[PDB]
DNA sequence: CCAAAAAACATAAAATAACATGAGTTACTTTATGTTTTTC
DNA sequence: GAAAAACATAAAGTAACTCATGTTATTTTATGTTTTTTGG
């Protein structure tokens, strides 16, 4: 199932693809935890997801053991995959001790 | 859910922005704290909210203790978003030994 | 738990091996040398193919490494065993046909 | 019914915790370079 | 003998992961203003 952020790209959870409808030729390609982050966040669209949940799913569900360190680390690469701004945020959003919620729209495939 | 205030102020509550009408073009990024007081004011418009209302809904059941001094804190934040004027309160007004209470326009969307 | 040239013990579960002249280091094999090391002490002095080595140790869904790797496997767990590749007293190499554990296998 | 005192709230610092980034590590794959074995 | 092929080792490349250190949000403190209360 392929999914549209923000009127601008199309995230594809199979392949682990971000192509920006701007550039459209050029494939942006994402990691497993960023790909499995940025799934679970479209799958809650304008919902904050804790920082357990993201671990949980990203990680600890599929059997990889990690410090809560590298959730914060692949939301800094997912952002700058994204070209998203810590502020000014148009696609993912800080809310502390709360976790991640992903505020751009959410239409899909 | 959307909502307008004062006729002026557009509130997310969910992105927890809001955008002046005079202003349209810029997005005011409220903390947490700060939306989630305006969230429960604007939910029982005109009605005073207790400290202890405010602070249980704000802090207490999200499992985060602090002193009664951060929801204080909170609402002269929240004023300087909404640039209400202490006292000839436009938006958000006090109530001495009770609470707060959202004398502002109030309408869905 | 297998003992190897009366001298390691090899958990293939825990991917360890322990040394017994000073049990004082748990020697810690990568998954590649350890997955390795379990097909060939599961199947002592025979010579296992690269191709049935590789596709016992690399399975990973749509990614298939380089026949490279095995070379590269091969170095590393000899040198975790102190094996010499003239002569080997673990993993012996049979040219065109692929690797052979000529050390003593125990079970248990 | 008032003036003064005590209490309640407001604001700006200041402290502190949470999160963001820059920089190093680690494990795995592959190449670059060096050695041996096979085949004619 | 010399080439071709096969195997061995060290060194380079990459993403995950981690650690050190920078940024900012949240909480609390110190000081200032207003409101409530109270004593005379």
């Amino acid at each position: 199932m392929k999914f549209i952020l923000a009127e601008k790209f199309t995230f594809d959870p199979l392949s682990n693809t971000l192509i920006d409808k701007e550039d459209s030729e050029e494939i942006i390609r994402l990691g497993s935890n960023e790909s499995r982050i940025l799934w679970l966040l479209a799958q809650r669209p304008n919902e904050v997801i804790s920082r357990n949940d993201l671990h949980d799913f990203v990680w600890r569900e599929q059997g990889f053991e990690v410090d809560d360190s590298s959730l914060t680390q692949a939301i800094s690469t997912l952002r700058k995959m994204l070209k998203d701004s810590t502020k000014s945020p148009q696609y993912v959003k800080t809310v502390p001790k709360r976790g991640y919620q992903l505020i751009a729209r959410v239409e899909t495939v």
